[PDB]
């Protein structure tokens, strides 16, 4: 019987990739962000391997606190999921005196507060339902957010900010039957590292990172039993 | 002559601790929070040690990021401070599920939108006066933050979000002569602390921690000149 | 092309998952330890599913470090490895003022002392090698080297020490193409966690950890390019 | 009244800074090391400031293990000690493949058994002594212990250990009123081009004591590393 996945930002760059590696395994995929169209195009090529598997589109701006929290015009109750991907997310670089207050404050939006009412509303759908095997939500974090780095002050902020609060969760949702991880990639192949390239930082591993690396992260994840409040950072051994 | 402090939430408990050793050391204070009432007669109570030494007051909404980042009815230029303590928020308990919508996004506002905001006006009005000495940012952040707990999302979200904001401030802000760091204080004897108490942690030392300690800390960093990036965790061992 | 992986402490619990899981992927497993008849019959129950595949015992002392450091005894020499597991550990419980001497000692050198020398022979060996993708080195750490417990006092040190050299050699290795990481269980199901229990520690998973589930962590390294110099905790969310 | 604090690694760079600033602070230092000559010295220019403060040398070879561990010359019976210093220690720098085994194992020895050993001693012999403020334990790490170089292997191996010995000796003997910690030093002056700092420089030896003398005068602070490495760990 076919598990349901939601994957925001699943339209491109890693989010895709992580659909596209969930899809392979037999969960039914939901993908959400706003491009109706780059939603589509992945939804077609999304391998449908188990019978009773469905993929779904929803529309959903990933800046809307209260859209996301309500789960608003999702093509599936919330209480459906048992696997749940955040990938949401805005980069940006700037020294922080000159970081225009419009677009610090959407980022913060977008990584932080939106995928908090997100997860809220995911928890409280699906706590008390019965198990037998985990439930997952997984968020999509950065090396930033552990080892700093100039000019990236409130994008590093917003995914701690995540870090933080996937750790608690762990903690409060164990005891359900809900399992609370980060993955936390390095510099990958994806636009957002427009502009930032691997030569910038002092990599062990040189190069980029491709996009499946960081899915295959997630999969060893959402395949796991025991493995609650931590990081897999999948960085080239930018935080080592 | 006499270095100026801020200290947002000054006007009682931690903050008024941090602020009280600060102008016990010589340090023109001013203080910051809503209640104009607190904040006059902490003004009154702080020590004046040294001639042109003078401490204000400064009745700011911490929940309003505009006002916190314009400087709004500050009594001093924001190119004054020499040192900022953010010692600003609000703790909230709650089932992440059970956790209301205006009072988790206001304790986000408050623990880390704001203090950003603030936090930008300073840097920009100070990143180019000349120094031989560094000038000191410190966040007041939580053990919370870096290990979680049951029914403390958000909070534990917004003061990880600090933490991953001062790593990266430190990075950028390091070659400017200004150093950025964190004190985490667990349990501490507040009205602020409210309800809950240090039986309900695994504490290597039990009961309170008064307020002077965590002061002790910003204190300690305020004076150092080789300390950047990094937390001092006066928490009774709740994070070891 | 058959890879060789060398897997210490191999005989039994999660050396044994480790080198069932690496043989089923099609690696030629040298599995040792002290115990000969343990070992021969975890040979005989190593799939071998290729052409090329073999595998092999190597009866060795893990507290004799001159022995480890030369590779005395091995089927093969050190040139041949693609990928090292170091599991060889022992673990004691005591308080620090009663934990007799011989035993702690003994314990440093299993888990600390002899790996260093097995893994600067390794390093020696295989280090200008060429090579397409990377080889890997993984240590088995545990959750009490990051976050503190009563009467582990010199366990951890040893394992927190493994976790330190692991960080410096991933640093130092990977422009060598040689990726380094730690696997740290949790409370795992084996005879080695004797006296101590998952009962004894604040965990959002209550139980057990079966040894499987340290494996599946082990075969995502070993399939993986861009992860160094870290963790990958499977502790039932010990360290949160 | 005076209280007795040990330092090992006493007579030369971070710990003469540290046993001059405790001694400063009113506290009797027995100071340990090798170098028995350069111990006189530092003995003698130990600030003297409370009444009934005394101050000792304790010839001690910090590779020792078993003299560690059984107070072996030890001015002092073990009892008598509030505050504990180990800063004891040795770095090498070197590939791993080219690391020669003595210099190896000999560092890790200074850098970890031997201040286990002395460790046991101490809290064996003081943790059912009354106390009414916290005795004090604190190790001198390094911020290779949390953030890897190259070149530096075992070192960072060797005060990594320290650091986890430190979080669980805090977990075990808070409930005895012991307290646990490290110092985390960068590169002090004793090179910083080195390493990615946010503040370039050399740290002089009394940042590093700074640090030790907040933690020896707290009471809630234990589990913990206070890092003053320029920013190496941010």
């Amino acid at each position: 019987p076919s598990l349901n996945a939601l994957v925001t930002g699943g339209s491109r760059g890693i989010g895709e990739a992580i659909s596209m590696q969930l899809a392979a395994e037999g969960y039914s995929v939901t993908i959400a962000s706003r491009g109706l169209e780059q939603l589509e195009a992945v939804k077609a090529k999304l391998p449908i391997v188990k019978q009773g598997q469905t993929h779904h589109v929803w529309q959903l701006d990933l800046s809307d606190v209260e859209a996301a929290g309500s789960f608003k015009g999702a093509p599936l109750p919330a209480s459906s999921y048992d696997v749940f991907v955040s990938n949401a997310g805005i980069s940006q670089f700037s020294p922080i005196a000159e970081h225009a207050d419009a677009d610090w404050q959407n980022m913060l939006t977008v990584n932080l507060t939106a995928p908090i009412a997100l997860t809220k509303a995911v928890v409280k759908a699906i706590s008390d339902k019965p198990r037998q095997t985990p439930a997952h939500i997984i968020f999509i974090s950065t090396g930033l957010s552990k080892r700093g780095a100039p000019m990236v002050g409130v994008y590093s902020a917003s995914k701690a900010g995540i870090d933080g609060f996937m750790r608690s969760l762990a903690r409060e949702l164990g005891p359900k039957g809900i399992n609370v991880n980060c993955v936390s990639p390095g510099v990958t192949r994806t636009s957002m590292a427009e502009g930032i390239d691997p030569s910038m930082f002092d990599l062990p591993i040189n190069g980029w990172i491709e996009v499946d690396a960081i899915a295959d992260a997630v999969t060893y994840l959402v395949k796991s039993k025991n493995v609650t409040g931590t990081t897999v950072s999948v960085d080239n051994g930018y935080c080592a």
